[PDB]
């Protein structure tokens, strides 16, 4: 990885754009100029944000490279990074960089911004358990497990992603600085032990429940929890609902897709304080009740409107054989399972047979 002879800066790199951008830290004067390995050993700092980059092939022959700006860039690839040791500083914010495996070898890194940059998977972060600090703000993360490893982060964000399951991050105690605003956080007990956190924010956390049948008298447990593990008692209830501990209760005799309740409670831990406010939302599928006649005696499943029945097993009469499921006793329309939607109300269906032949 090292050039033996002089040898023109726009060969290295390959990306017109990171060509310029070599060109100027060196003070050349075209990108057609020959430079020596000797010139390269000395860049210690690149500084090249929204600069175009595609690619920053070529910068594998700067070993000396400990600072590098690439914020704003058109970057994926970052795998001619992988074996820059002495790099301690790097920052690529709205890039489309995914494959953080490039990363591993790393070692000396200790501060990584990677937002907006689409990322779900940050699993490759375990073998950086040196990072002070790491910025993975407006992502697409959920999983954060990887994160317990990651002992020596005093500066945090995970704003602006996907993040329910806070647990990774309760063991992280030399903490100072974290942003979780903008997730789907309702339990703030993995919280309870960060005491060196100075600046915490906790706004705008938005949690979706799995959808439940809509009834007349709902009940759904209230899940936010602060960081003692008591229950955070709703700002605001949808629908005229009340609380009565633990429970939202509501009272809907007309259907509605959904019900929901906005919380704040605000927490000190440490130094910092914070506004934990967010709203639970509970959707709600529109229920009705078929019933299943067989010469009289009944069996109820229900289905939700506007989609299809699932036919049951049929019934098995001795002595005859089933000929379907119809609208009416004794005559109608038979029902067609894979073409009839379930209707807005209940209904019955009457298993009619047929002789053997």
């Amino acid at each position: 990885e090292t050039i033996t002879v002089p040898t023109p800066i726009k060969q290295i790199f390959s990306d017109d754009a990171f060509a310029e951008t070599i060109k100027d830290n060196l003070k050349k004067k075209s990108v057609t100029d020959a430079v020596t390995q000797n010139e390269l050993n000395s860049i210690d700092q690149i500084i090249a944000n929204n600069s175009d980059i595609k690619s920053v092939q070529g910068i594998q022959y700067l070993p000396n490279v400990t600072k590098l700006f690439l914020n704003g860039n058109k970057l994926t690839d970052i795998k001619p990074l992988a074996n820059l040791k002495n790099l301690g500083w790097l920052f690529l914010d709205e890039n489309k960089v995914k494959d953080l495996s490039s990363l591993k070898d790393l070692k000396k890194l200790k501060s990584l911004s990677l937002e907006h940059n689409g990322i779900s998977d940050i699993n490759g972060l375990v073998h950086l358990p040196q990072l002070e600090s790491l910025y993975l703000g407006n992502n697409k993360i959920t999983d954060i497990t990887v994160l317990s490893r990651l002992t020596k982060l005093d500066t945090l964000s995970l704003e602006d992603n996907q993040i329910s399951d806070i647990v990774p991050l309760a063991g992280l105690t030399k903490l100072q600085n974290l942003y979780l605003s903008k997730n789907h956080i309702s339990d703030l007990r993995a919280l309870a032990g960060l005491k060196n956190l100075d600046v915490l924010e906790l706004f705008s956390q938005e949690c979706l429940n799995k959808p439940i049948n809509h009834q007349s008298n709902l009940v759904v447990p209230n899940t936010v929890k602060n960081t003692d593990g008591s229950l955070v008692t709703p700002e605001i209830i949808s629908d005229d609902g009340d609380y009565e501990k633990p429970n939202v209760k509501w009272h809907l005799p007309e259907f509605t897709n959904e019900v929901s309740f906005i919380f704040y409670q605000p927490v000190t831990i440490g130094k910092a304080k914070a506004r934990f406010h967010g709203r639970v939302t509970q959707p709600l599928k529109e229920v009705y009740t078929v019933s299943y006649d067989v010469d009289g005696e009944v069996i109820k499943t229900k289905v939700e409107a506007g989609t299809r029945i699932t036919a049951p097993k049929p019934p098995t009469k001795q002595g005859y054989v089933f000929k379907g499921w119809y609208t009416e006793k004794n005559g109608g329309h038979e029902w067609n399972f894979n073409t009839d939607y379930m209707s807005g109300n209940d209904f019955t269906l009457y298993a009619v047979f047929k002789a053997e032949t």
